[PDB]
């Protein structure tokens, strides 16, 4: 429970949104879309590896660093799906953006709660 | 064995960077290396968490990216940290950070040679 449990939801979302992801890169074929995605998912593989590792650095001061990056990665994350999402005409696809998205904001929300006290 | 064990090695030696290098920033109380310090500090943080989850991402293109910026890091801390150890006067970190180098060294062949079939 407590935030160990929130911090494993968060891991388990960037996982799924490097597969969803690269799933909707294969389908779109576009090299705008592509230079996006592929920066995004780089961000989620690092998320997921700081994450894991996290509590490693707890009494560091490194830690302010590491949770205020990936907070600043997610809020770009939302505006660039956001943007893919109205560029696209691809209903199935942008409903996936939307789902995506959502996960993103939750983990802003979850993270800056956990690193105002940090 | 093999190349988990060579990382595993990589992984031990960043460790060690860490607090190594936060006692001489403790030691100089010296703002303008210091922050050179802190930003290896963050990257060494970051290459024990990516070298740590690793093998999730062996078959995902991300991979190439993820061993490019290790490396690309651990080259620059060289470059630093040997500036810094001819700036210092005070033989035993001079010593200390000449150690630290030789670590680096040894993680960029290691990596390339590991990047190189990936
Ligand atoms: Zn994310
Ligand atoms: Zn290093």
């Amino acid at each position: 429970g407590g935030i160990e449990e929130l911090l494993r939801k968060i891991i388990e979302d960037e996982v799924r949104h490097i597969a969803e992801l690269e799933d909707i890169e294969k389908w779109l074929k576009d090299p705008v879309i592509e230079e996006l995605l592929r920066k995004i998912i780089e961000d989620e593989v690092r998320h997921i590896a700081e994450l894991e590792d996290i509590e490693k650095w707890l009494k560091d001061p490194v830690i302010e660093e590491l949770l205020r990056k990936i907070i600043e990665d997610e809020v770009r994350h939302i505006a660039e799906l956001e943007d893919i999402e109205k560029w696209l005409k691809d209903p199935v696809i942008e409903e996936l953006l939307r789902k995506i998205i959502e996960d993103e904001v939750r983990h802003i929300a979850e993270l800056e709660d956990i690193e105002k006290w940090l």
